[PDB]
């Protein structure tokens, strides 16, 4: 039994509202959908996804396709579908980095596995430890006006956990904006703030404590990804914990941080770690070193969101919470059944493989020209 | 509910060996679908190494660990491990026995080798490193030329029972006729003092020793670090890596060159693997170590070692080969000094019911 | 406005070599005054080294980087680099290609070598260090006595494709007839494990190896530090120094003896220089390294290496010499095994339009 | 093409008010004006300047001239004007230290370059990143009476950033004085305090927090230059950042501080670093290590002020601000066009070279007898 075909198709997905990060605003969602067909007719799907282009991690849907088609494909076509380990090491041997590219393949491979065996990947991992996850709602960098009307409404549906996306505008304007919205958020809530590593060490130390005073509960990647020391000084001064996101993309980084004592938590995410196995390993290192985990978002459609949801359900710790709200914000998808939410909670897919299936009409419909 | 565990048993089993018995505790888990999974608790030879024994293991399992296993969904191995940790501190070998049994049950329900749940094999055979007893000079110049000509190119002299000085003179004597080209591990079992390790270990390195397995006490991180640096050979932790937090501490402290991976001390498949993952992330090497064990633990282990990225220190799963009989229908096959990785569903071995009854204590 | 960039193009170009093609992406920037600057994106041979390829580079440039280049004042190279960082994480080789092209355009508008903007040359020629392929023993005893008699007194054996053990036996064989007086770098490409580096690297040092370029993985600072100290030879980072923050970390951690300076991995002229400045401030040595590249990147590089305070590890800009043809009117001149630093405006080379069309993919 | 002459002339410049530092009060300004004439008739100018004598850095206008005339000249006369790199290394090879001396030559050399090429030095550097810089107004150590009338007026013209010069009198009197003036300064402002490294570790820890409570925003060199540890302990205790000035004069010091984690920022200044290249390198190290920069003053006339202004405009970071107010305080100069201010901002010279030209009548007029 061998892998027979693998296609990588760029898909654009209509999105319910624009999503402004530090270096772009996202007007729709863009993924590469990977497909792996095997010798006796079984199929797996993976997704490559990015927070609106190469600003975050240097990968783009356009270049992802190419790396997959041209440089990765050769170690996947004709291979034994069950040898995901060797396929991952093969890919590393031909291409440095390009983790979002590797993630979509490694992940499609696991989906294939789950479906050949007729079980959810979460089994292959040792089984779910929870069936539902509470979702952390992430506000866009929009105005404080819009967000007070959005907060009040999401508190409604049931969320008690929030994230403010930051870094699109100077520290000082940005923090006033956020302090504004925090006025109409109950004291009891979790609030992460995520400047996407765009703040200076000076700005971080100026504004974080002011925001912690106003109820901000966690600081996600406040300063640059390589500034381990600065992160460590912050972790000491601050009354609130610091989470690595951009700073943890590999198991080696996990270790370096853990023991430089540079952060309080990991944001765990498949694409950025180059797949399901590596993502768990990073979380295993959090466990081994007593750091918390967050079920983080890229964001992604229901394809990657589903395998992620299963991951996060196998994980021993998501004390920081989970932000898998992304799919909820898409108006359409390439799956037959997108992720189901309820009263502000994700229900973990249980179907075989990743737990979601292609809809080939939608795929065709939303393929990019 | 879906399928549940209706039954678990733990049976002490004394198997005949060439050294005069290896005691194990065989765990047996049953589905509400009549499916069964098996796992093995083993100890080097009782509580001297960790603080565990077949007699005490049986109890821990029967009385303290079973209440979180009976009733549950088998697919929930993680919650089972977590629930065990919560009721029982330590007792890794007991834990590993249940945990592996569960992985066995899954492999056999899904119809695949457990190596597939670990993302497949990266290799099909593994060269075996042969370990001599703490025996007497002559016998080892015999036993080497035997196991040597039959294929094995990698070796370990078990040390610790003699006084370090004469104990060296013995190991040094055996060595004088082992090809300088071979790989040699020494394993004092952490019984050497820091001073004996510094005086005797360079001398053996010169005589061709390749790797010092746990020369000094398990808690002595600084000493281990002092040695990793003062020697021309790598240091390998064994007694010192039993948990994922220890693996991390050692990496950090630059204490050792390599980790010995074994499933029993680690408390199960997932944990031993996690430990190996740490070795990879810090660029330390792995050894596919042995408790030792029969083929129950041996099989699942060989599958684990098979899926592992790194196994460059070698692999010493020779243990089953020393047994005169077994409680599986089909013991681990070896070939010109290589182990042949079990390929069938679960761990890839199954009970011989007659023999299980014959060797039960 | 004053002068603006009206146009930028990126063309994939496959040039014939003696190993069967070096792919580059040639960048071309145009003034609103009809002035042009050129720059080269290069990869060792695709995404294996960094994660970059000519196909993906072209895209990054055409679609993601150009929106901050078209329109702007050419003199504003700094704001251009900063604006690129902001839109694209990583992708240094793409970035370097635009950045150098911009420096080219400036040099050629001002009528001076870019070396003048860097505060002038400190030297006119540079001895070239010759790098052998990961080839087979015999060929390298041939190719040495050739490149040796033609002048070269400094060498690098590319390693990593073979298993460390035989790979050494090969490099050790070639060495036995290279004058003990020569300089020898080894570059496993970070493919060696910590253990293989510790066992094999002393042996080559004895056989006359002079410098270990990136023996172990790029992230393994501690291992690099452990080696810098346990060896009798210097360690040189390459894969490990791609940014100014990495250079600083390594200095700090006492991890390496020297840095390999290359413009592509560094993301441009200013950054590679900044990295070299760090080497000076910490008293680590520089090597004038190679991607390798054709004469586009080669020229500007040779000018950079020319302005640098320290180049004592040597310089390995032999790359263009291996090309059968080129896309400049006038390739880098060599002489009795020394490179002759380009002297004309900008990078000191210019397009051959016929050839650019002939070798375009 | 070769350097033909180089003269070094001591100039005294009438100054609008006296400037009291820790170890003198400055009654006028004193510079050595360096001139480099080349074979085909091109000229560059540099300035050597000092904060009122050798108290700060051990250099004086009188000894600067001598080092230039006697020991530096020999590697500059007859040299290729474009080989600034080798000229700098040559100078280091003959004279240890004497950075203000080296700066005036290295800098004159760059001015020459810019003018031969007919462009602003800022081009040679990679181009301006801003055309204007807001200026930080530095009060003298005068009485708190005078300063309340000066603060109120400078706030007027447009400044929102201030520095209090300190160290002329005991810590306790000094800080009360400063607290006085801070009463009539708006909360929103930046305030640096600069004791010129004259405070003890005890005094620093006593008074800094009291001053931070009253609105002081940065502490410049509070303790001795060599007390890296003490600086590091301060950086930890304090709610406000610490800036190295006297402690950063070389690229090696930059590195040592950065990674002893001893300060929050660098004060960048050409004279003290021995020139334009070295000054950028120090700033490059700030970038590489995530420390902020300040466009610092010596102060200097418009000659050095102009090349500095260009430097600071090329720099990626001046988050601490810029204090190039010095020239504004001179009543006359040796240039034809001094630095232009507007509504409390410096406009960066754009003309070729350093961007300012000699006025040979003024030079003659203000040469010292
Ligand atoms: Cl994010
Ligand atoms: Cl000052
Ligand atoms: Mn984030
Ligand atoms: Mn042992
Ligand atoms: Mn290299
Ligand atoms: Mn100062």
């Amino acid at each position: 039994t061998t892998i027979t075909e693998m296609s990588a198709t760029i898909v654009d997905l209509p999105s319910r509202r624009p999503h402004k990060f530090a270096a772009t605003t996202m007007h729709h969602q863009s993924i590469v959908l990977v497909r792996v067909r095997d010798s006796d007719g079984g199929e797996g799907i993976g997704e490559a996804v990015t927070p609106g282009g190469p600003w975050w991690g240097g990968e783009s849907v356009e270049t992802i396709k190419t790396i997959i088609d041209q440089y990765l494909a050769p170690v996947i076509i004709g291979r034994d579908p069950s040898t995901i380990g060797v396929a991952s090491q093969s890919m590393d041997g031909l291409v440095f980095g390009n983790s979002v590219a590797k993630a979509a393949i490694e992940t499609a491979l696991w989906d294939d596995r789950e479906r050949r065996s007729r079980i959810p990947v979460s089994d292959l991992l040792g089984g779910l430890r929870r069936k539902r996850i509470p979702i952390t709602w992430a506000f866009s960098a929009g105005s404080a006006s819009d967000l007070i009307d959005e907060a009040a409404q999401k508190l409604d549906v049931g969320h008690r956990s929030f994230k403010f996306k930051m870094g699109a505008e100077p520290a000082d304007t940005d923090s006033r904006r956020v302090l504004d919205v925090l006025e109409c958020i109950p004291d009891e809530c979790a609030v992460i703030v995520d400047p996407n590593g765009r703040w200076s060490e000076l700005e971080a130390h100026r504004w974080l404590p002011i925001l912690a005073d106003a109820g901000v509960t966690v600081a996600e990647q406040p300063i640059a990804r390589w500034n381990t020391d600065g992160l460590a000084r912050l972790r000491d001064k601050l009354s609130i914990p610091i989470m690595a996101d951009e700073s943890v993309t590999t198991v080696q980084q996990a270790i370096a941080l853990a023991d430089a004592g540079a952060v309080s938590a990991f944001a765990i995410k498949i694409p950025k770690s180059g797949g399901l196995s590596r993502a768990r390993e990073i979380a295993a290192i959090a466990e081994a070193s007593g750091l918390a985990c967050f079920g983080a978002a890229t964001p992604e459609s229901s394809v990657m969101g589903a395998i992620s949801a299963q991951l996060y359900g196998t994980m021993p710790d998501l004390s920081v919470g989970c932000e898998l709200f992304g799919p909820g914000l898409l108006i359409d998808e390439v799956v037959t059944e997108p992720l189901k939410y309820d009263r502000g909670e994700l229900l973990i897919p249980t179907g075989p493989g990743s737990g979601v299936n292609l809809d080939e009409e939608r795929l065709r419909k939303y393929s990019r020209d």
